[PDB]
């Protein structure tokens, strides 16, 4: 399906761009950034999906993550979704945390677990250089619970995944209460990484900054987690890092490990 | 769980049971059969219009399931009690037509969970409740239920030791019944349809080889409908490599008789990688 180009930037050798569509689950104009590395003018690459959190517009991780770099030497496709098909109503995030909602209004339009698995890679397998057979999913904060969370539900659909300050296990915390309480009404557990890591049938890499004040505040629960795959056997590399916080200049200093991550598993 | 009944079969107990289900939201029945030896667990999908019930009865699998010392759990085809407005009216939707998906749409989005039901809630159940080895799985079914038991495998990698199926509905985006199907549960966003499609999932399926059996009655109906298409399934495994053994039997319909002839077959092959 057909796209619109909003934009195209030339970074380091790649083009930044991103397009406008016409959502069928969202119902509405949704915008989505692609970044077409050097691999991408002759051959299919493999690609890599960030998923953002709270705030962010698919601006932010695009301008600055300084994710470019690694993606042009490892030659990989990746693809930034916006968060939500509206803006933000707001004392909670008012965010939907990439559930496809169950509750009216949300119900009729807050469809983004569908969209990210589903009719977006249909549409970037369509639209660009990309190999279908392989995809892999990363994202911060309430992205990286939609990362975790979309890697967990679907075996081997990603061949990796990765976060940044993820929110582990949300029923529990108090932005998940809201953000689940609003959009889904026990339904909750299906959308809690915890909780599908236990019962999950591979490679995993969380970065989480020991000063981010989310953490100290109890909504990301990373040991929940943690604790979850040490009991599953599942292979999981959490790195605790001193004095770091939430921002993008936490995301910036750990990006090309995460690049590196996903290169391996996605054999670029 | 509730116990239902018990009935003593080849040395072995078949037993029925009910719980609330937390993924259905309603009250759902189980067969189990606990072989003499309880074990590794089989589950048996069944097709359109069945209850716990058509298996357990008709299929005479408890010969073999008692001699290779297998749990089989039989589980419903849809939720349950729900009266839910469009549910009861046709045989081919609704109750006792779940699809073994994950329904997207209103009204069926709440309680039309087969595929979580199937794949998570239900297996949870059993490991919990059975003396069945959490990490010894295997999924097979009839129809309906052989579309699930390919999906159900196909679409998690690692988790089934082994799959077969008789008479599967293989490509449901292109027949009849899994069009109706897949517009009433999923929309019309057949990105979503393609995910519970076993030709379409064999071709990107990432995991170890799977040995397939599948058996076809020649004099199938429902083969001759079209809505089974069991050739674009061959076709699409032979290309990936996935090794399927495909048996078309002359004369046999698409009933449980002819279930009954092949049963022991099956139950052989998934207790080589089983056990
Ligand atoms: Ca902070
Ligand atoms: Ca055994
Ligand atoms: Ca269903
Ligand atoms: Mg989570």
């Amino acid at each position: 399906m057909a796209l619109k180009q909003i934009s195209s930037n030339k970074c380091f050798g790649g083009l930044q761009k991103v397009f406008e569509h016409d959502s069928v689950e969202l119902n509405c104009k949704m915008k989505f950034a692609v970044y077409l590395p050097p691999k991408a003018e002759t051959g299919k690459c493999p690609a890599l999906y960030w998923l953002s959190g709270l705030t962010c517009t698919e601006q932010n991780f695009i301008s600055k993550s300084g994710y470019h770099q690694s993606a042009s030497e490892h030659g990989l496709v990746v693809i930034a979704p916006d968060t939500s098909p509206r803006g933000c109503n707001i004392f909670g995030t008012g965010a939907g945390f990439y559930v496809d909602a169950t509750e009216d209004p949300w119900k009729t339009n807050y469809r983004m677990y569908s969209y990210v698995t589903e009719e977006l890679p249909q549409l970037i397998n369509a639209n660009f250089p990309v190999d279908p057979q392989r995809m892999s999913i990363f994202g911060h904060s309430m992205g990286g619970h939609g990362a975790l969370i979309c890697a967990l539900k679907n075996p081997g659909k990603y061949k990796s995944v990765s976060a940044f300050a993820p929110i582990c296990n949300p029923v529990l915390c108090p932005w998940g209460k809201k953000a689940f309480s609003g959009y889904l009404g026990s339904k909750w557990k299906a959308y809690d990484a915890t909780h599908l890591v236990k019962s999950y049938p591979l490679d995993i890499l969380i970065d989480q900054g020991k000063d981010d004040q989310f953490l100290l505040d109890g909504q990301l629960l990373p040991d929940n987690f943690i604790a979850a795959c040490t009991e599953k056997k599942i292979p999981v590399v959490f790195r605790l890092q001193e004095d770091y916080d939430h921002s993008y200049y936490f995301i910036a200093t750990f990006i090309t490990d995460h690049i590196r991550h996903h290169a391996k598993y996605l054999n670029a």
